[PDB]
């Protein structure tokens, strides 16, 4: 099963927004985003009260980039999203260079890039395990 | 890189709703659904006008079951979702069980059940190809 | 990155032979098997001394079925081969059978049948882990 | 199923040997290689006659690197082995090199390195398809 959960990088404000709801037209294009809402009212006469939101008509270039949760967690229990960048949590002693690996989606599955292992919960936790160190938007220096 | 697209089975109305937007609390529980909306503003400024929707306030148990698109298509160009049931498009073997393969997501990937080939667009189309024949909600006693 | 290792089911003796070397002719059909050999040279002129072997000419039906090692081990350190049958080793909660999963190779990977998980070392060992309980030849009626 | 088929790179002579039979002890060390054999003698009384061969006796380090067939074919029907390098057979354009990926085995599967696609027969052949254009031993600068 996979519970749909999304975060958005606001490229104009340079801010990561958690728990957002992307809204699409019937043609697979994002047209709005709800960043906060609450449900109000009584049983049978309830409503969705949108607190904060934005739409593509407000912008020449809509500044939100959406990323979905993989439903997997890292060694410290942090939920892994598309765009996260992970590293093997090696001991400090005899420290040796390690590469970082970005999470992406293709061909029906989430992949970590440049790694021989299959991306799955057991591989994330195996031996010393993997940790999310940042993401491609906030931390592009991790892949330099 | 997967464009999010969802459908919902409404267990109360016994119907499939297309192009829905599920709304979750910050704790993994679905608390509302938007089934139609428009953007309007002339300028309003622009606003989201919810057309049809439901919330968990309205129910003892929220009757909507959400399914996400894999973004892959079957041999007939049908978009494949979680809960779809696929079969290989071969001749029909009369009076014997036909193998059926439910689509689900787990542990980082979508997969089809009971099949040695890996679920991916090229394998869906290879040879005679696979077709969606229905899903586990609209067609409950097939599997 | 995969050490070639083979075992053979002897369908005449009904025994499993370990560390065998299958030999294939130019038609890619198995023609012989080496079950024991030594290297006895002296010292810049070495030789392969085959000590135990068999060939398709010594039989009407060559009674050997070859299975290759996956290179992976089960939770008890047992090397896993094609044709093995694995179970998840959760405690016996009184009176229910563990589901069984045969190992095969196809289309680029070794895999376990009827399972949502990727067949890889970490999944084999995760939590209670998986154990080999038999194989399709020694235990033809297990599945 | 997979018919075991092996090739070996002789790293002393710098030659690829086709269709070899690798011989291992029980500790997983290759100690011999049969490059040619035939079966001889009376039915019921037959023998393996070893033609070309080599053993680890003659060597400080046995100079042969074994690679197994994946069982999969490229767009030209060529059997793909570990160590092969594949390219996507898109129309070639001036001064643009097509991207290359090495075949490896790890942890239960064969795969193409640095490519987020399931390595399977239908993906090898899909759309423009992939072709074997060398291997890491005979063409050690090819990946660059």
């Amino acid at each position: 099963s996979l519970i749909p959960k999304f975060r958005a990088w606001d490229t104009y404000e340079k801010e990561m927004l958690e728990n957002v709801t992307p809204l699409f037209d019937d043609s697979n294009s994002m047209i709005a985003i709800i960043t906060d809402f609450q449900i109000k009212g009584s049983p049978g006469t309830s409503e969705i009260e949108i607190g904060s939101y934005d739409t593509t008509f407000n912008w020449d270039e809509f500044p939100y980039v959406i990323m979905q949760s993989t439903g997997l967690k890292d060694k410290n229990g942090v939920e892994i999203f598309e765009g996260d960048i992970l590293v093997y949590d090696a001991p400090k002693k005899y420290a040796h260079r390690r590469s970082m690996h970005e999470i992406a989606y293709a061909d029906g599955r989430f992949f970590w890039e440049f790694l021989d292992l299959v991306f799955c919960q057991s591989n994330i936790l195996y031996r010393d395990g993997y940790l999310v160190i940042g993401n491609i938007h906030e931390n592009p220096e991790l892949l330099e």
